[PDB]
């Protein structure tokens, strides 16, 4: 039996003496490993609950924790696609089971001083390939997430997406020095300027010959806070604020593998934001792209400023024309508190685009909610000396900060903003398929609803 | 011209030039008074915006504005109703001209050592009638909260509710001392033992001759923290904790004014959360009137260990069948990091009664946001010892608060939970048809909820 | 002996564990009495006046401020078969006082009897091992509560030896 076989039960299945002897009842993610029948090989039972309530999570979950009981084995085999009863048809399963297994599998070792096969048992050969694909791109978002930031500095970080784009036949743009102030894109130029490694800005172009989705990616590298330095004696995961800029990166490399028919340009700004002698001040005022100031009144609401030029070149009339622009970002601390640590915030006018985001995320497993953009809270953006503020020292910061955004979409084009700062980055230990650190959480949402648009 | 009339105006409609003179240009709210034609009175030119964007919030905000332009005068007439040309019927501009007449006039003047008449000229009378009375019950709300503690003690309280209920033709049951211990209220007993104020629970029923909704009110009269107590140097509205009582008393003593054919039940839990020699103690277990247990890990986490058992025993099943519960509850402080001072949090399961609740609170101009009941923020409910916490220390307190109260709802039985710690005080200056201070928030929206419900 | 050794520190697990709203300083003699009769333990426990007899100054001054008031027990082990002197700090919810634990910061304030508890349970499992010494136990109980009536910050305690 190939080393391990991994078959799934759900409740009431028949396993053996010994199983049941052991306490396998079934639930969720549970694993109970015997002997073959023939002696030779190991047997996974792994729970897959009632079959009546079972989604595609519990496939996706049950395969990650049939990975983390392997052993010193050199081969494995998920049978868990196999298993049926439940409401989740056959591709799906095949799909979540492939997906499960690598980012179960997933480890981060590159910094530290036997398993050989694993194998989807399943005539969903398409589906199968999805989910590694898919998968992969998670784990690229991972990795990226994950690397210290003294090595993926925004020229690192620049350098790394070349390649990627190189690999997968994407075209790439990328903006620095000289060429960079071309582009007028003032808030990522003085966010960027305290720090030693200088700003860059990247463009992705995924364009085959089969509408104009924009991706838009908050890639600040390392966040110390600014001048408006972070507490020393709290934690704060500062290499993790490249987190969006990882998900589109790692959702445009999917997308040659998908074939999928529309076109899809990633807008990167990368920038380190540090305390020095020439870093940004507390009531600098930037002067944008569109013209409209922005006073900072603290440097540590750094990201949206840094966004707004990005959102303004993706979105304004001219060649080609972008039809629609999506906003990934690691944005806010405050959302957090209400929402907790493993969900999303989703925020835009368009209803229709919010139901096929959230569907995607659905599909994708990955939690987010719709939050409202409150009239009342522009107030809350206002400035005695600019046109508006980053900050407002004031509850509604999350809210705020998609009002921020939504000041430099072009009139007319739909527009989504994802905040994803705590479910970018788990602080607690691993669970299900998702490890501790860099989760990579959004490239598969963004996938799903690209193939959605797609449609 | 009744010393003073109130004439609304939308952008575009003539003005003399004396109006113009002074810049009025239709602006929602915007007022610039001028002598009559006949130069014996006052005129109040009140600005509408735009007619086709003009919603029943602008008249509701434009009478605000009008009362609080009045100066010295004995009587004013509202013509505000009258301006057509937006979508806003006859009928709903009248409602909403008379409740942003009656909310822009409130003051809370009990504690400090001429206008005569407001008319409301319409042919609508029926809804300039239910406008008063909606409004004059959140000016109740709005007295019992700005209510100093030392007055508005748990019995004082409950002896309100009493008179109120006479009134009203309200049924109303006061328990205290032994009587309320026979009930099994451990959770509000336990929180209540440290004041020298001792707790009440109160049940008001409006039962007219013509589905029966359950209406829980959280009403600590004065949240102190504990023994996990408050820290001083940080300001808190620690006597408007019972924001979520008022709420209800308030609703409920204007159903007979409306003669709605359904029969409400208010439950109210009444107590003081004070640090004391005899105070409930972090790592208490508290049992339930369902025989589940919570550990108190945080005093300052009172409210939901209040209304565990009270949404115990109004859902229960037994004598007429409480069809469908609703709580009210200043319950939460995390929630405005996200969501900002003027929006409340709505929790329920049941997706048509979240629509229900959304478009009443639209049609009452207040302002909430759907959350989810996540289903991974459970694991943060886990205790050692008890079957629960009341407080996780961790992130997702809004949820995690709003899933303990759903442990404690019979099975079956639609809930919702409304969250309205922020908007229910409002601790920045007046605007619009708001006060500084207690605002009387969800009163209104209750009312048009029940309303919905009753049809 | 691995046995009776363990069952001992799981007894002192339970009574560390308790809510302290259930093991207050009056229910702790209670439970601390039980305890020495099963064993054969001589016990006496102090309270009220007979408390205030024995000059425990500390005791009655940290204890005052809360609503359950503070006991004082003696257990000895004296078999037939050196007098060895065994004392427990039992403050059954130590919040601190006027000088309150901030509250946001997380503390097993119920646990603050773990002393206690370490005597109490090392003392019952004396009898079973039938060691040739004699070993009494000194429990002073209480909770550390804020009050109209709490110790201050300031106050001076005069000691049973007459010191301050
Ligand atoms: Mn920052
Ligand atoms: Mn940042
Ligand atoms: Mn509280
Ligand atoms: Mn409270």
């Amino acid at each position: 039996a190939a080393d391990v076989v991994a078959c799934g039960r759900h409740t009431g299945a028949a396993v053996g003496a010994f199983s049941r002897r052991r306490g396998f009842v079934a639930r969720p993610g549970q694993v109970v490993a015997e002997p073959s029948a023939d002696g030779r090989a190991v047997v996974l039972n792994v729970g897959l609950g009632p079959a009546g309530s079972a989604t595609a999570a519990t496939f996706r979950a049950a395969a990650a924790a049939s990975v983390r009981a392997v052993g010193p084995a050199r081969t494995l085999r998920l049978d868990l696609a196999l298993a049926d009863g439940s409401g989740v048809p056959a591709a799906e399963r095949a799909r979540a089971v492939a997906e499960g297994a690598v980012l179960g599998l997933y480890r981060y070792d590159e910094y530290r001083s036997p398993l050989a096969e694993v194998i989807v048992a399943t005539p969903e050969r398409r589906a199968v390939a999805e989910g590694l694909a898919a998968a992969e791109a998670t784990c690229l978002a991972r990795d990226l997430v994950n690397c210290p930031a003294g090595t993926l500095t925004p020229p690192a970080f620049a350098d790394r997406i070349r390649e990627l784009a190189h690999t997968a036949g994407l075209d790439c743009a990328v903006y620095e020095g000289a060429g960079l102030t071309e582009l007028g894109l003032t808030g990522l130029t003085a966010v960027g300027r305290g720090s030693a490694e200088p700003p860059r800005y990247v463009e992705l172009t995924y364009d085959p010959p089969d509408l104009t989705v924009g991706l838009v990616g908050k890639g600040v590298t390392f966040d110390s806070g600014g001048l408006s330095l972070k507490p020393s004696g709290e934690r704060h995961a500062m290499k993790a604020d490249m987190g969006g800029a990882a998900a589109v990166v790692a959702a445009l490399t999917a997308l040659p593998r998908l074939g999928l028919p529309l076109r899809v340009r990633g807008h990167l700004p990368l920038a380190e934001n540090m305390p020095d002698g020439g870093a940004l001040r507390v009531g600098d005022v930037v002067r944008h792209l569109d013209g409209t100031t922005t006073e900072i009144t603290h440097t540590d609401n750094e990201g949206r400023v840094v966004l707004a030029d990005v959102l303004v070149r993706a979105s304004r009339p001219g060649p080609h024309r972008s039809d629609l622009v999506v906003d990934v970002a690691t944005l806010t601390s405050a959302a957090v508190h209400a929402l907790g640590t493993r969900t999303g915030a989703l925020f835009t006018p368009d209803d229709r685009l919010a139901q096929t985001v959230l569907a995607a995320s659905e599909r994708a497993g990955e939690s987010f909610c719709r939050l409202p953009l409150l009239a009342h809270e522009r107030r809350n953006l206002r400035s005695a000396v600019a046109d508006r503020v980053n900050c407002s020292h004031r509850h509604g910061d999350t809210i705020q900060a998609a009002l921020f955004l939504q000041d430099f979409v072009a009139a007319g084009v739909p527009w989504a903003h994802l905040d994803i700062a705590a479910p970018a980055y788990n602080d607690e230990g691993p669970y299900a398929e998702v490890p501790y650190g860099g989760t990579g959480f959004a490239v598969r949402t963004l996938i799903e609803t690209l193939r959605a648009l797609s449609e």
